[PDB]
């Protein structure tokens, strides 16, 4: 049920984070709050975003997923539209795989979570 075992393959890793990655790039908007983190340390996120978005909900017990995002409501204004905005570019990075819409409809339910939303907003 890993990762791998979805794609079958390492590369298609590489490429398709890439993708969003680079599209996550134009966005100067949510780069606003990726000020703080390097760029190195950047990438890892879209990396376990990426995963989540698949229901990879290996090891994510929250708790220290409240805090480390806390620390940014802190600083940074985060608010809601900021979620949409970065869960909209998923949705625009699977029709470049060119990939059907019931599947791609499915992934918004496992991201659309009322808690997840909850821990970013921390409540
Ligand atoms: C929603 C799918 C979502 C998840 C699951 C998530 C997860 C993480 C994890 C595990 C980390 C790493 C924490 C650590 O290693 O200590 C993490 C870090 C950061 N995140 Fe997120 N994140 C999710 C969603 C968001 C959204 C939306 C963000 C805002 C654009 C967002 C931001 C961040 C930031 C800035 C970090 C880095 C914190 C740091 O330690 O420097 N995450 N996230």
């Amino acid at each position: 049920a890993s990762l791998y075992e979805k794609l079958g393959g390492a590369a298609a890793v590489d490429l398709a984070v890439e993708k969003f990655y680079g599209k996550v790039l134009a966005d100067e908007r949510v780069n606003r709050f990726f000020v703080n983190t390097d760029m190195a340390k950047q990438k890892q996120h879209q990396k376990d975003f990426m995963t989540y978005a698949f229901g990879g909900t290996d090891r994510f017990p929250g708790r220290s997923m409240r805090a480390a995002h806390q620390d940014l409501v802190e600083n940074a204004g985060l608010t809601d539209v900021h979620f949409d905005a970065i869960a909209e570019n998923l949705v625009l990075t699977l029709q470049e795989l060119n990939v059907s819409q019931d599947l791609i409809d499915e992934v918004v339910t496992i991201v659309g979570s009322v808690q997840h939303r909850n821990d970013v907003l921390n409540r």
